[PDB]
């Protein structure tokens, strides 16, 4: 069927979308940017993979939380799609239960295992 191409918001700083850019590294842009369209595809129930649509980088964690852009599909670009209050989600590495995807107010990546699914920026509102 179709998959849907989105922003994921998280609310810290001055706001800004999950990107992934054309050198393969992963941050946040404040503004609507290119880079920041990305198409979810479910994987199977409650898991999805997260596509750079412009950059074509995969959204990707290591086993020591760093997320990085993977040009090719693989077992570290795999999500589970956690439901939050007030429709935010979050994100987390299906290959390494208890990291999670997240951005620092200074609008960069922090690390999947410093970061808890109670807090903040590991929260993405999906957007247009």
């Amino acid at each position: 069927g179709i998959k849907r191409l989105r922003r994921l918001y998280c609310n810290v700083g001055i706001g800004f979308h999950l990107q992934a850019l054309p050198d393969g590294r992963i941050g946040g842009a404040h503004a609507d940017t290119r880079d920041s369209l990305l198409e979810l595809s479910p994987v199977e129930r409650g898991v999805v993979s997260i596509f750079g649509v412009a950059s074509r980088f995969f959204v990707a964690m290591s086993s020591k939380g760093k997320l990085y852009g993977s040009p090719f599909f693989t077992d570290e670009c795999t999500f589970k799609e956690i439901l939050l209050p007030n429709n935010y989600n979050a994100y987390e590495s299906y290959k390494y239960p208890g990291m999670f995807i997240a951005l620092g107010k200074n609008g960069k990546t922090k690390k999947g295992n410093r970061v808890s699914p109670t807090m903040k920026v590991t929260h993405f509102l999906p957007r247009l």
